[PDB]
């Protein structure tokens, strides 16, 4: 089997991407944030504290004839930014772009933190990291991809995020019309439960390529590109007026600037992030100071190839017995 679904930026800055997902019988369609950096599928629901729901579409398990409460199961998760959610668990039928999984764990939120409440466009998350990260207790549950894998034509999914434009998540096949040149594959460590890999280095604009190992995770659920302080300093040094602002919480730059591209290595291959991908607009409405899309990972503990990097590529998440990651230009 295969699946194919369009993913859409939630706003004009590509802060996140949502993808329609059919849950239950009859289908309840929710727009979920596909996150290759986590492994829970959770949703706003009829069980979510009313004051914490503000415009989201909710899952009502009582209206699904295939929903079954998973007895005694709870979940609780915190994301990289400090946001969180928790609740109980149903199993139900879940379909993405024509690909259907029966008995998928659907984690129903009883509580969500303020940043989720304030984001009316995100109805929940669909985790696509390895199932070892799943937070359901006392019996850990499998991700949607994990459940679907054996039935797929090929045990893969691909991420084709758009820049200020829609894109595509495919399951079970590689669309050879969706990229240019070849796909370069690189090794993955699953030891931490992430799609963790090592980039072979970087270039800033038309500058020479620096060969250096940069370990990081491919994380569709993170907006920006977080890289070592040395690398990030080298980038913003090429932008007149750019500086790190402690009060803003990162590198900012004059909105009148022209940003240089940023290249990262995948083996001997190179992925070029155009400069305007790195522009995340005025730090506050009406400001002429803009927020940078490349930021230091120093306070994080790991490097994160978020959407700023991934949207510049066609990305293969290969879930074979020994997982790998593939990158192609597009
Ligand atoms: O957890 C790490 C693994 N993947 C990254 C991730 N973080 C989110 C996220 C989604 C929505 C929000 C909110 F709407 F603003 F609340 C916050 C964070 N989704 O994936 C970071």
């Amino acid at each position: 089997s295969t699946g194919s679904a369009t993913t859409t930026p939630i706003d004009s800055l590509d802060d996140a991407y949502i993808t329609p997902v059919q849950i239950g019988t009859p289908a309840q369609t929710l727009n979920l944030d596909f996150d290759t950096g986590s492994s829970d599928l959770w949703v706003f629901s009829s069980e979510t504290t009313a004051s914490e729901v503000d415009g989201q579409t909710i899952y009502t398990p009582s209206k699904s004839t295939t929903a079954k409460l998973l007895s005694g199961a709870t979940w609780s998760i915190s994301y990289g930014d400090g946001s969180s959610s928790s609740g109980d668990v149903y199993t139900d039928t879940v379909s993405v772009g024509g690909l259907t999984v029966t008995g998928q764990a659907v984690e129903s939120a009883k509580k969500v933190s303020s940043s989720f409440t304030e984001d009316s466009t995100i109805d929940g998350l669909l985790g696509l990291a390895f199932s070892t990260l799943n937070t359901v207790s006392p019996t850990q549950q499998k991700t949607f991809f994990d459940n679907a894998k054996a039935s797929l034509d090929s045990p893969v999914f691909t991420a084709d995020l758009g820049y200020h434009a829609p894109g595509t998540y495919n399951f079970g096949f590689i669309d050879t019309t969706a990229y240019t040149g070849s796909i370069t594959y690189t090794a993955v460590s699953t030891k931490q439960g992430f799609w963790e890999w090592t980039s072979t280095g970087y270039a800033v604009g038309s500058g020479t390529f620096k060969s250096t190992s940069i370990d990081g995770i491919a994380d569709t659920g993170t907006t920006l590109l977080y890289l070592p302080a040395t690398v990030v300093s080298a980038y913003w040094a090429q932008v007149s007026g750019a500086k790190s602002s402690s009060s803003v919480g990162g590198y900012v730059f004059p909105c009148s600037a022209t940003l240089p591209s940023f290249t990262f290595g995948v083996g001997s291959a190179r992925i070029v992030i155009p400069g305007d991908y790195i522009d995340f607009g005025p730090i506050s409405t009406g400001s002429s100071s803009c927020f940078g899309g490349i930021q230091s990972s120093a306070g994080i503990g790991i490097n994160i190839f978020g959407d700023v990097a991934l949207k510049a590529a066609f990305v293969v998440f290969n879930g074979a017995t020994t997982p790998t990651l593939g990158f192609a230009s597009k």
